[PDB]
């Protein structure tokens, strides 16, 4: 199972880890991708997860978008986890660098409640531009299922743990 996680609440855990390396080690039922509405996995967590699948995640995602159209900001879709997990839950957090409503971050985290346990990044953090301390607060106040957060950046991980209320 998951190892080396610091317990933050009854259901939220956190670790300084590369989510691709974490997924390969664990092979969780669900890995969360920090997706955009088009499922274009170019950079950040999405680019790293997609690159780990040898682009199979992007090919599957383009077929999904061709059939269904784009996701909503705050929405999600369940696709294959390829070599990383049983499933990938592609969740769209608001991208602050696109003027997207930061209030949609709570809606985005609500998608996690449809899964009993997940390996996930902090939504809207990184290249999405939101404050990761705020994202962690919304995560613990919204997600009721068991979430194992992987924070790539060690300095950000330390800041998140040391400032956690
Ligand atoms: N937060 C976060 C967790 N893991 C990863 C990243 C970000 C980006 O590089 C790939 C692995």
């Amino acid at each position: 199972s998951f190892s080396g996680y610091l317990k933050l609440t009854d259901n939220v855990y956190i670790k300084n880890a590369d989510i691709v390396e974490e997924a390969k080690k664990v092979k969780p039922t669900v890995v969360v991708n920090a997706a955009n509405v088009y499922l274009k996995h170019g950079g950040g967590v999405a680019g790293a997860l997609n690159k780990a699948t040898n682009n199979a995640m992007q090919v599957e995602s383009d077929d999904y978008i061709a059939t269904n159209g784009p996701l909503k900001v705050g929405g999600s879709c369940v696709l294959s986890g390829h070599n990383l997990a049983k499933h990938c839950l592609h969740v769209v957090g608001p991208n602050v660098n696109k003027g997207e409503d930061i209030q949609l971050l709570k809606s985005a985290y609500e998608n996690f409640n449809q899964h009993e346990v997940l390996l996930a990044p902090l939504l809207s953090a990184g290249i999405f531009g939101a404050d990761p301390i705020h994202s962690l607060r919304v995560c613990v106040d919204t997600v009721r299922t068991n979430v194992y957060l992987a924070v790539f950046d060690k300095n950000l991980y330390d800041k998140l743990v040391s400032s956690f209320l």
